[PDB]
């Protein structure tokens, strides 16, 4: 139903805000950002999409530049620079002096034009040209070479996120929910997995937590809720990430290190008694439905 | 009815609060507060019912304000604040910026300054954490204040340090803005607090009805769109935007960006254009009207 020449499209701001409905008021259900590739479903005055991990949401028509499937293709093949850094901005010449672009968050990613001094030349969906400091950001070939995707690397950054403000339905440094945390974090480390928590809840391995955690890993994931009784399944209200010691991480309130253990300042006694069993899946990325790197993603790619 | 006396008033201790229409993570956005900022809590359901510096009142979660007692929150508002003045940084638990980091900071955000150490500040939270944060984003609230231009060049200087920043409903800081929250965005960037609703901005300052040529609108104005008012109806307002002279206006639309009324430039925006109404003058009244005023003159951060 959706013409040729926009049934596909590209994310073209920071970070954009996918609804419920196609109005601001209706509830924000997730975010997309700078460059990634969506498919657009329907047009209203507002674009119905579908993100890579075939999430689906309502936005304002002047966020995403829609295109052909010939287009889309071409923007996705272009050597990407991929921003780094938490926060920063980009400029209208290498120098961070001159007059700004926009601002950029991490997992940003826009096309790599060229290099002057400390800078990357890129460009945006749209055609905007800017430049972005190399201390913010890498070309996507170098950063994939070095990127470690392991349990240690994706906790060192979930750390660097301590006190970022939650925000429902948040996907990025700026502000993140429960679940949106955990995507964020892994989305820097090249990784999707489903959106909601109810659905990560359903992927990689299910760990019956032992009494004394023994049996829980670090990067693993903690799930919260109303636990299945006989006459009810489970449901799925929250999520953390395992560090090891009774500890996770989570976003409630901010980002913050909570603990299953009252001896600890940090306990959390409500979600303690919520705890209901801890996924391990790290090791499954690529090797299960909707869980993968953007190398491996359908919506990144030709078919 | 009346909150009890240690919970009748708080300040917001994360950089960006979200204060909802309901106190439920399923209604609406309204408005967001800063880090810092003084409130009256007015109920308590499991999420605070709050009352910020403009008036506004919205919904957030218990964890997000520390609240206090008026003695308490004097004290809070009395001591010397560090102010954020780049619009993204971090706080970190050592005067080293490799070190952890406590929270990330905003513009408008202001901490208890505790002391200084090579290129940092000393601060503490409203919730008693300690941090670092570094002089080049921020500086102690006397010497900021003697510094400060409330002029339009220096108000207008501020709003293109935001180009491109995305559109966000109820968006009231550097993170994201709605078209309303961007004037309120840049105003608190120059230690000004105006009505956070574009129809009640509408209403404050002097209103200046627009010459065909613009002759009569001044850099610095604001420019409000909607429905034009009929025999049947008054009129509505729908947006606003700052005007830049030369028929150019900075507003917040799916991003903040520069758009002119004149068909001859590359930024022409012909819907705004056809629902323009008039501009106000609000600059020259900060503290002589009710409901503009400078946070030294504004009765949330003041004993009384
Ligand atoms: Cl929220
Ligand atoms: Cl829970
Ligand atoms: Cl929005
Ligand atoms: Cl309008």
């Amino acid at each position: 139903p959706m013409p040729a020449d926009s049934a596909y499209g590209v994310v073209h701001i920071s970070v954009c805000n996918m609804r419920d409905e196609g109005k601001f008021t209706s509830g924000m259900s997730t975010q997309a950002l700078l460059g990634m590739p969506v498919k657009v479903l329907q047009y209203t005055g507002w674009y119905e999409i579908q993100t890579p991990d075939d999430y689906t949401g309502w936005v304002h028509r002047m966020v995403i530049t829609p295109m052909s499937k010939e287009k889309y293709d071409e923007w996705n093949r272009a050597e990407k620079i991929v921003v780094t850094s938490h926060y920063g901005f980009t400029y209208e010449k290498p120098d961070d002096d001159s007059q700004t672009v926009s601002d950029v968050v991490a997992g940003n990613r826009l096309k790599w034009e060229g290099s002057k001094g400390h800078f990357y030349k890129v460009s945006y969906p749209d055609g905007r040209q800017a430049y972005i400091s190399r201390h913010i950001s890498q070309p996507e070939s170098k950063w994939r070479a070095s990127l470690k995707q392991d349990a240690e690397s994706i906790i060192k950054t979930a750390y660097t996120m301590i006190g970022i403000p939650y925000l429902w339905a948040g996907t990025s440094s700026k502000g993140v929910d429960c679940s949106g945390l955990v995507r964020t974090v892994l989305f820097m480390h090249d990784i999707i997995i489903p959106r909601d928590a109810s659905q990560q809840a359903y992927v990689g391995e299910r760990i019956e937590i032992a009494p004394d955690f023994s049996n829980v890993q670090r990067g693993d994931l903690v799930f919260f809720g109303r636990k299945a009784t006989a006459d009810r399944k489970e449901g799925i209200s929250h999520v953390g990430i395992y560090l090891g010691n009774k500890r996770f991480i989570h976003a409630l309130g901010d980002v913050h290190i909570s603990s299953f253990d009252p001896e600890d300042e940090c306990y959390d006694e409500f979600n303690t008694g919520r705890l209901l069993f801890a996924t391990r899946f790290l090791p499954y990325i690529n090797k299960e439905k909707g869980m993968n790197t953007t190398d491996h993603n359908l919506y990144y790619l030709h078919h």
